[PDB]
């Protein structure tokens, strides 16, 4: 100590939102600026080994999946190469193989999800509008928050066709914590819930 952990904690109504749990008519819309800060893509410690143990315990209390099956799931889950995602003054920067694309985005409302299970998500929609930027035309954000909140890490999901493509794409989610966390700090909150 040092002080640990950040920032305010949870009320009950959201952890129970942040498990998938919630009204929504609590849902309400947010700003770019719930996700400004520098972001580190979770792909390399996947590569690095660094997340062997969240793929084993899972293949431990799944007698139906093998470690090579989960860990290979999420290997194509996590696969990008954004390293880096800068936001910041209402842009994203996405860094790739040390080359940059930006994009001033424009804010294009909330979709709530349904999944098998009952539980929900919140994606957060964006829009490129500038002709002259090659960063992708539609991205969303999916975190643990239904609310004007700073993100804690995200799935962002990126394309050019629709948002629609977007709230049905299964097997790519580049993920991203904050970029000042160590490899460990970033194994733990993954490990956390
Ligand atoms: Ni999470």
């Amino acid at each position: 100590h040092g002080h640990h952990s950040h920032g305010k904690p949870l009320t009950e109504v959201e952890q129970k939102a942040a498990n998938g749990v919630f009204d929504d008519a609590n849902v309400q819309n947010r700003t770019l600026s719930d996700w400004d800060g520098v972001w580190q893509s979770v792909y390399p410690l996947l590569q690095s080994g660094k997340l062997d143990p969240v793929f084993q315990k899972k293949a431990d209390a799944d007698k139906t999946k093998t470690f090579a099956e989960i860990k290979d799931y999420y290997h194509k889950g996590y696969a990008t190469d954004i390293e880096m995602i800068g936001i910041e003054d209402g842009i994203v920067e996405f860094h790739r193989n040390n080359e940059t694309t930006s994009c001033k985005y424009d804010y294009d409302g909330y979709k709530i999800l349904t999944y098998k299970s009952g539980k929900k998500g919140v994606r957060y929609l964006f829009e490129c509008k500038d002709p002259e930027s090659k960063a992708p035309k539609y991205i969303q954000f999916s975190d643990h928050i239904i609310a004007p909140r700073k993100s804690s890490h995200f799935h962002i999901f990126m394309g050019n066709d629709s948002q629609q493509s977007l709230l049905n794409e299964m097997e790519n989610w580049p993920t991203y914590y904050p970029y000042q966390l160590s490899s460990e700090e970033v194994v733990e909150e993954m490990m956390s819930h």
